[PDB]
């Protein structure tokens, strides 16, 4: 049980927070594991029903269930040891992606976590797919989808205006840095390769 | 998927019923190309006549001290509700009409539970041209807020009336506490089940199974 | 007979997890020849798959407030621990890894007869070469730990790394408050379940019978 | 119920105190009641269940236990009276091997168990089998079981120096001897022929 890669996603509404999360579940375990295998947490049930041993599961609104249930189901789903989520099913998801409306963590335990997240990144819409709705700035999800051309990596079925940064922009909460959400997935794809390679070195270390 | 929930709270005799019909006649005429909408009987266990209409109308939530309340969170829900008659439920708008100002259910515990599941949350009153005094209370005059004005606002209306306007009929939004029309209303759910359908879409295709 | 117990004591993300691995299958490759490791699953009062494995690792001692606590002072016995699943305990080499500084288990009143069945105390940590800062905690920089500086110290192993040195991986005999590597730790496990062997067969042999 | 013969063993850790305690136990016991018969008193349990009235009996780590019902334990177990372990089995053997690490006895009535005390040994690794391990000297066990030629004593299958003083030492705290494993056999098989002899003319006396 090596620890997953963690990607959080903070953003307001309407920005395309979930819509990215299972397009970055998808395309990530696509890319690696060879299929989709993505398992979105039930909301609000405690109760991982479901859950084959995906390769990357899903949380929703991390710091929106008032007592808590969430962030220690979050808190365990990456700490090292065996968690075991009601049914006896074992958690091995090698991807953990959650969605977000706190710009930053409150929830005395939370830098703990803090470790065990890889990448934070703030959601919002690019400015080429920006639209208003009810007085709303949010995701013109019309214009980002309309296909541009050849799939910017083999996963996609084709390039649209979500993949690139004038679509949607994820902002690096830690290197102040702007990456699409194609930047998004090969630099989670790149930590999990070398979390792979060093956990062959550590296993053909001793000769058997 | 999921539905699109609007709740209609609101005085009676304010609209409720009316506007809830016209907004399902309306919203499904829009997308899915012909009117398709079911009134869900009250006082009935049983989904009786669901032939998996587009809209489908609850009038009256908030009785029966739980059957409708209960009712209502399976009907918004992820998962494939069975109603009494079997059949999936497949609606992708749900209008419920209420008396309440809010919501605390006594068969749903939870009942912030219900709320992330309600997508717009109206009160509805005759607009200021359309209120007259009916026997000492204050109630919308049907007949001039349907008289016709000119061109239909949107297509899938024949003509404009006051119906279609804040000065004959207001929606309170419970959220933004902002003051909009019935076609406000009405465009607002379109753009609503429309992003849906299109994220749901791009969830399915584009990345590679 | 009874078997070698090694217990790592030590803070968590300092390798605990890995030296307790790569001590089981290395000294079970140099003894009995080929890798042969048993991980008890936590959260188990059942040992599902084992099948007499030579090393049993114990992963995180020292929690449900008290089955594994118990379950460690059986499997450590002269006499012949059947587990649920039926099968004897027949692992000469135990490692189990911990987060106390001490030990004063709960279930097992008398805690000094645990004491004389623990054959090597350590507690680990990341060593000055290899010790990062992560997030504001030190921690063991593990890809560095394991890249590849040369020949093998011991034949089972097929390369050096600084896992097996003290400058990379840091062992404090919390007996003779001594400093020792990864593989000083193999060497004198080994020492011992090798003494532990002759020293039977001479007891059973030898004197006739 | 006569008096057992009593061997204590002292020693520091690694010098082969429990082995030799059984290999005295094996050996004396195979010689004269003609087959190995060894009870091996169980660590802190006062139930001598498994005992069946063996020849010799085997008590490790006396002062050791800081509650003291060993040493009563082992009073008991040489007193001319008839002691009754736990279980109604009556206690017989005529050997008694103890081993210790204190360098001398300090528990009051500790004295009056001294005349019980028949030998007093210390253990430590002869000169050519002493071999260092983890900083400390201790017996070389492979040097020293290594088949060295027919066995000195018929209970024995070979020699090796184990057997040998120049392989593992025992002094004689008393005459400040130092002999070997063999030698401290045969003082106590001698002895216990002695005791045996004697007792003979006890029950021939009186005539039947
Ligand atoms: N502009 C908006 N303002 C307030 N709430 C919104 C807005 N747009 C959508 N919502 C509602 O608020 C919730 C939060 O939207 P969120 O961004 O988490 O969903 P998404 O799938 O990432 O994007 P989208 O809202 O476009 O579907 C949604 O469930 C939606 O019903
Ligand atoms: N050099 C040493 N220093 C400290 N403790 C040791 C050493 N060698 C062994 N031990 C441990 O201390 C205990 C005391 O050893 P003791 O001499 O009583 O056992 P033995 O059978 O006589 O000899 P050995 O220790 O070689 O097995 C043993 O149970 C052993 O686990």
């Amino acid at each position: 049980r090596c620890e997953p890669v963690v990607i959080v996603l903070r953003g307001d509404a309407g920005q395309g927070k979930s819509l990215s999360s299972q397009v970055i579940a998808q395309a990530v375990s696509k890319t690696i594991f060879g299929r989709q295998s993505v398992y979105s947490l039930p909301p609000d049930s405690d109760f991982f029903d479901g859950y084959e041993n995906q390769f990357a599961a899903i949380m929703d609104d991390l710091g929106q269930n008032p007592d808590g249930s969430d962030f220690t189901t979050f808190c365990q789903m990456v700490s090292t040891t065996n968690f075991l989520p009601n049914m006896g099913t074992p958690f091995t998801s090698q991807l953990v992606v959650a969605t977000t409306n706190l710009p930053e963590f409150r929830p005395a335990h939370y830098p703990a976590v803090e470790r065990r997240i890889t990448f934070d990144y703030s959601v919002s819409a690019g400015p080429v797919c920006s639209k208003t709705e009810a007085g709303y700035k949010v995701l013109d999800v019309e214009r980002a989808f309309r296909p541009t051309g050849e799939a910017p990596l083999p996963c996609f079925q084709n390039n649209c205006l979500f993949l690139e940064k004038a679509g949607l922009q994820f902002r690096d909460n830690r290197t102040k840095e702007i990456i699409s959400l194609v930047d998004v997935i090969e630099r989670a794809v790149a930590r999990i390769e070398r979390k792979k390679k060093v956990l062959t070195t550590v296993q053909t270390l001793v000769a058997q």
